[PDB]
């Protein structure tokens, strides 16, 4: 269970991410991409991407970007009361994406990185920590969702 100074914390660097949503999600998803390619093996819609270069060009990829991290900003916000949020995301990543909690685990190492980047005086460690922990807990919550559905592993 995150603290409330640990949401203000993550809820402070994500609303700097708010300012350039497409920016961030592009940066995320080719870091994802580049850093673990079997995670691009699961886009149908973007596997013929064989470059940094391409995948930056992709406006579908930049609009993809957009979709997830709207959907986490959407959770986030929520500070952990996000059953709403999850069941349809779970549902979707599970059953028919195909997407192991480890590919989450990965991407939530994309967002940290990112973050870190874009976002260094907002992004100390106490904000790196806590975000770590929110994204944790978006896991743990997603996985237990997983499990009954028979796709834990
Ligand atoms: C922070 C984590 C993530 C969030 C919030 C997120 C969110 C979303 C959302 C909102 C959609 C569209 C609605 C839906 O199908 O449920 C989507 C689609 C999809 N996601 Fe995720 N996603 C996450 C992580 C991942 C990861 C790690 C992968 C693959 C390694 C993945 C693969 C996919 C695929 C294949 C689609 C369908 C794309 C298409 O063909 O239109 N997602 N995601």
């Amino acid at each position: 269970v995150l603290s409330e100074g640990e949401w203000q914390l993550v809820l402070h660097v994500w609303a700097k991410v708010e300012a350039d949503v497409a920016g961030h999600g592009q940066d995320i998803l080719i870091r994802l991409f580049k850093s673990h390619p079997e995670t691009l093996e699961k886009f149908d819609r973007f596997k013929h991407l064989k470059t940094e270069a391409e995948m930056k060009a992709s406006e579908d990829l930049k609009k993809h970007g957009v979709t997830v991290l709207t959907a986490l900003g959407a959770i986030l916000k929520k500070k952990g009361h996000h059953e709403a949020e999850l069941k349809p995301l779970a549902q979707s990543h599970a059953t028919k994406h195909k997407i192991p909690i480890k590919y989450l685990e990965f991407i939530s190492e994309a967002i940290i990185h990112v973050l870190h980047s874009r976002h260094p005086g907002d992004f100390g460690a106490d904000a790196q920590g806590a975000m770590n922990k929110a994204l944790e807990l978006f896991r743990k919550d997603i996985a237990a969702k997983y499990k009954e559905l028979g796709y834990q592993g």
